[PDB]
């Protein structure tokens, strides 16, 4: 059972909008809106959503492995061994957030301060002390941008896994001799730095001139969930306030995407008409280029929607009906709604580019979906008797060395449940750097935004004050 | 009483170092170290200090004062009015950590997301519907160092307050003219920015070519903390590890502030021969350029002790006794120290400049010094009460409008308590941006580094662990 | 007759390597080599090469007319409207080396200090006193290269006919409003700037996606000049010394234009066996990335010719036979054929980006290819008579109003011979930028690199020495 | 006799401004203006002056010598050895325009290419073969402003001379050890970088901290020359336009030399009422810092001139009577003045920083004022037999090894005739970069600009028409 395999049986079913049955499905950890800081619903009056793995969540692990494979496909059209066709997907390796080590080749798993927590060279899990070779204080500089990239997206999530199998491959290939910085293939010195940027290049070669879209859009129902109740959340929300589409993506390709999401025989609720897709929406502005777009932005467009193409002209007029943006910025969709940042719950899966952007850059409310807490939560209930052992042997230890090797044993039994790079959120009792930027810049979070049907229109969301140690 | 009042007070005190004493101390707030993050004391293997407001913390309001009225008298020497003479520091006024917004003339006092507590213009304390013409989101960007100037140091304090006159005396007097932005006479226009800079410039002065120093120097006793408890601590910390400076001041006047801080007729204890200052230190740094000094520094110079210039030439020799460094980097520590980042144990004010720096780009462990705590602590406990009746009513609220206005009256009472713009740490129940960067980059923090003199040498410091939401 | 069909006349001939004959022959000041800077070509040891302009000269009109067909149906295509398809190619009006004003939408021909000789809006050619409203110094800044770009490359030509006829097409056309720095239409402003850059995007776009480099392989009797002498002076060349070519194009193309300029039924000489092109280069080098190949160049790497495609990794062996080398930078050819600048004749027609860069940055040796002097050195002997007249105008009133007016005329008359926007070394008495640029930073030019083979091995070119006036 | 004895020799003559004696002056070559572009007077409607060396010249060798001095003063005061007090300045070694090689410690005179022309190591002139040790190619690329600083005002006289003997001193005292990039003092290595760095800072601070400016005012007779026909051009300037001045220098420093430099006891001639220098100019601007001063400048300010210190704000005002501004930008002249680039010859010694800048930025009338012109034409015209030599064996070799030798020969002789750094326009037949850069940017140049006062208002210089070598 894959994450998205969890959203999608939710999916499934109906919305029984009796207020005691709401109240009962959002007690549950799969249904419910997580809270960092408080926000009280009835001051939201925009409510903006991006599409890619917000709105069109990808199904796994089928999705990551199309990408995979058009990612192998292209590395070796343009000179890669022949070796990496065998490669296959495995979605037991990757967590998101990774950090790839581009001098040393290593995939490194971090928390808030830069502190190693895993260290992998290719499929080789490196211990303790082997790591201090490298990492003399186990701490990398994580915004040593030139050395240092982090994998966090879900888009990142088939290279990840690719960076490990070259690795892997490279090292136990006779062909090359392995080096602290690359391979060496004769006269040929392939860095680790080279590869990744090779990999790199290639990922966004299949999204954007490769056959990736067009095999998405030729088979929705294998590699998007869908869920009926996606127009009646959207259909309320526009009955208190404004609703506004702010994609990266491509108009076509996005009309194509969220034509199938709102393919029911029925339009907000069984029973009633079919609306289109744009009609959900106060304002549709694709091409937004964040984070960009929290900035300085880009000039603002309007889509030609017969022809998929960009008028010709910067757009000088107001908001009307029907009409679709591309490009702008942040302050296009607040001058053209009449919103402050603070009246914006803006719905997003992209911790830095939206979520810590939007926050930072605008002081926007936000609202941060995780599809892979899906799965996630049923981990942590499943196996809560691990980490509740490893909280008992950091408290027995603390007050008080069988018990060192004890906490490894722990951390590594509890990790594991989770996939060869553990969880998303922590490495036994420490957070990572991921679970970090989630507290700090996500006001609301959940595996789904389809979890805001289960509160009520002014619903306040509390989070407990936090207290300095002095003030406690 | 102010802070340094409180800190000179028990600097006064002698050390009482039998172990049943030194633990009943430390249950007191005023001589206890906080804990943010869990440090085991016997991994430290280097203790390292800045100086200025850390060894050497200047006495409250008289070394501010003093800032202010030279500043001042800049000002008027290069053609400010003559009425400018007529201010008087007052230390009722300024906290530490305001924003001055260059653009509106406006001292503010934000959260960690940069949403407005405070804002003054002048004298005036603006409320909040009137804040909005200014701030439509009552939201500041503020790394935008273009517009925001972010008050962080206590060297800060007195133009924080002169900010504040300047603005007052331009708005009141009749020979200028108010606008948005600045202030007219004539046909000159001085911007709320120019008179910014030109207070910047003059607070720059006074420190590096004005009589800030010689004034300091020439009486130490009212303006410098002096505790015979220093050389104990230090010679404690020699015992088990090793005890570096590394300070932006220079030679000179670091050896003058440095042998007042020693003069006492014995060393470590009561009855031990006196040492000289440097005896105290394995490394000895000035001229550091924190916070460069944490990134590629500058080039590594040796003083001449005996005439306080720097030798010629970069110096490529090892560490030997008796050596002065200048410039560097916080690799030549490591280096020179045979140290790791986390055997560090750095001990400064600076929480952006030397605590956010030393953690973020290298590493090391921090105590952040905190001298307004040594007040603040006796606030919080007097006046508990307002903050406890405070959380009911956000309590009693939040489960359920006569409350409201009770909630900005005790916060206003509250706050008022502390000064004009309130505590360091918070606005009523709202925590500072201050604050947060306290519990995000320092590991441990105090009134006084003293403070580690009453736990024992391999002491381990705890912190409770943080759970997401949705792990809670 | 345009200056291929020059050019092409001239290729058509057999080489007379008798000694009187060759001599006879560079008399002609259409075989000449000119030159700005004494050159001893004994001196020389390596003689390198540009290809396209340079070895591959293409025909004029058509290679420009094809470029600007498919830079039109690009434009088309991405929605700018169906009238373009009615501009057709006209070689009458633009020169190389003119200046695209983006924030008016002009097309400028400057002297070597920015001074305005020619304006044109469109087609409409403004006078001095209506030039003084935008341009009130009658000055451009010209390195302001956000708002100017300078045409300076033949594949510019077509850009610079279609830019006139963008601004002409849009001026007339009554759906469109002309404003001061572009047109409205409706809620849509397209500036000169936006117009620009989507007309110099399409230009990119066609020569690296669109079908250029096909539609000029599959005829490339049509498209580029032939000249069996080529491999008599490349096979001349290598006799006393080493050849080498440095391309920015890639090796695909590189290979199928090259073995079109050497497929004759003959290798050097009527009656010698054929020889690949690669056998007249001791060093090749594709994808070059020129200007920056200069300075630091981009990573070595190998073509696998039998792929076209990059081997994997950085190249790090010798120089050795067949091999062919892709990036790199201009010290990776003085390495490995062991040469130092002043040892090379570097041999190109781009006067900015290969000849200054060369010169400036490496102190090469230059040969710069002017392919249009095969055609202006025709009108300039041809209407002599006007610029002497011109001449003695300038004269007879310099030592002294009628003399104005015609001055005027006769300047017009002469430029009107060359076309619309006159010589690309002047406009009557005024040198142009470009004039300037060809005697500052090429040692020699000429109009085809084939006059070389009418100068013998160890030729001295002269230069009469500058004198400053205080000198003469 | 050195060039400031010329010029105030010239100085000391009254103006006989009858129209055949100024006819008859300006024949000579000592009281000539030299013209690199054509140019009408009558079209020049506004006069611009820099005040330093082109006002005020300053007299040689005594103003380099205090410069000299007191720069070295300054660098045993920080810690340099006490044998640099035993240095004494010697104006035969430095020529101006040199290039500080900061590798390898070398001075360089240069051609416009970068080409070596003279290489000295402290005082070891290193001939050709030595040299291509370190310059392989004979070349530098001379903007690698890291590496090469270019020594072109005649405040970088006394550093010329004072870096040569700094690599002279610790070249040839035992206690360094002289390296390829520096030197090595046991522990302490100083790099040639290092020390240049400190000699740059000690002249700086020597005009902006030390006692230079103090010493120059105190006897102005020893150091500025003087000439009362300065008056009587400046007046007529004022009858045919505007008269204006734009200095660096501050309004105290400017008051006092321009007062020196107008106190005759008479006005613009013998028998005329004194007027203070203020009324000469119709716009009086100081702090200009230039060259920023021709892009986007800085904050227009206003002079108090009762206590020399600026009025608080920025300056919004007309231009009045009597007003002194500071900073601006040349934008400022041209709007307060009503002209246009063209209208204006601005009058300067600094050929990169005011003529070059004011020319490419804004295209002024430029004339460059070359004080060492007073003397270094009556070298070039006593020793004219040299270089006619010179011109005769290059002729003589061209058209053809005992004349190599007899080249080298002469051409030293004929340089050291100038000094041992040869001509500031030459080394033998090569010309300098500086000799490249007057040409290129000052459309006028003299020994002094007096000697527009020889020639009559509306006089049209003229320079002849440059050819291509294919048009000739």
């Amino acid at each position: 059972t894959s994450w998205s395999d969890r959203l999608q049986n939710a999916a499934d079913m109906p919305a029984n909008m009796d207020k005691h049955a709401l109240k009962k499905y959002r007690r549950e950890a799969y249904h419910r809106v997580f809270v960092n800081q408080s926000l009280a619903m009835e001051k939201i009056k925009c409510f903006g959503f991006d599409m890619d793995y917000t709105l069109a969540v990808y199904k796994s692990p089928e999705y990551e492995s199309l990408g995979f494979e058009l990612t192998v496909e292209r590395l070796v059209s343009i000179g890669y061994p022949q070796e990496l066709l065998s490669f296959a997907y495995d979605s037991t390796f990757p967590t998101r957030g990774l950090v790839f080590d581009t001098l040393y080749g290593n995939l490194l798993k971090v928390d808030a301060y830069g502190n190693l927590l895993v260290c992998a060279h290719g499929f080789n899990f490196i211990r303790g002390p082997e790591t201090r070779e490298q990492y003399p204080n186990k701490f990398i500089q994580r915004d040593d941008t030139e050395r240092f990239y982090i994998l966090n997206t879900l888009f990142n999530l088939p290279e990840t896994y690719l960076l490990a199998c070259l690795v892997d491959f490279f090292t136990n290939c006779p062909r090359y001799t392995s080096c602290e910085t690359g391979f060496k293939d004769g006269d040929l010195f392939m860095s680790y730095r080279s590869m990744f940027q090779d990999v790199r290049d290639a990922v966004d070669w299949v999204h954007y001139k490769g056959s990736l879209k067009e095999k998405t859009v030729e088979n929705l129902e294998k590699y998007v969930v869908k869920d009926g109740k996606l127009p009646l959340l959207l259909s309320r929300m526009k009955e208190v306030g404004k609703v506004f589409l702010a994609t990266n993506s491509d108009y076509k390709y996005t009309d194509k995407i969220m034509t199938y999401l709102f393919d029911f025989p029925h339009g907000p609720k069984p029973g009633s008409s079919h609306r289109p897709w744009q009609s959900y929406f106060d304002l549709i502005l694709v091409d937004a280029r964040k984070p960009l777009f929290f900035g300085e932005g880009t000039v603002l467009r309007q889509v030609d929607t017969k022809t998929g193409k960009l008028k010709i002209g910067t757009y000088t007029g107001p908001l009307q009906h029907g009409i679709v943006y591309s490009g702008g910025s942040s302050d296009t969709i607040c001058d053209l709604l009449g919103a402050k940042g603070k009246d914006i719950l803006y719905i997003g899966d992209h911790i830095f580019g939206d979520i810590l952007k939007s926050k930072k850059r605008q002081g926007w409310r936000t609202f941060l979906v995780i599809p892979e807490l899906a799965q996630e939560l049923h981990v942590w209930t499943d196996k809560s008797s691990l980490f509740e052992e490893l909280q008992s042997l950091d408290i027995f230890l603390a007050e008080l060395s069988s018990i060192q090797r004890r906490i490894k044993k722990v951390t590594h039994d509890m990790d594991m449940c989770y996939g060869m790079m553990g969880s998303l959120f922590r490495s036994g009792s420490r957070q990572t750097l991921f679970a970090s930027q989630v507290m700090r810049y996500a006001d609301l979070y959940a595996a789904s935004f389809i979890n805001l049907l289960y509160y009520p229109f002014s619903y306040l969301f509390r989070a407990a004050h936090v207290l300095m140690p002095h003030e406690s």
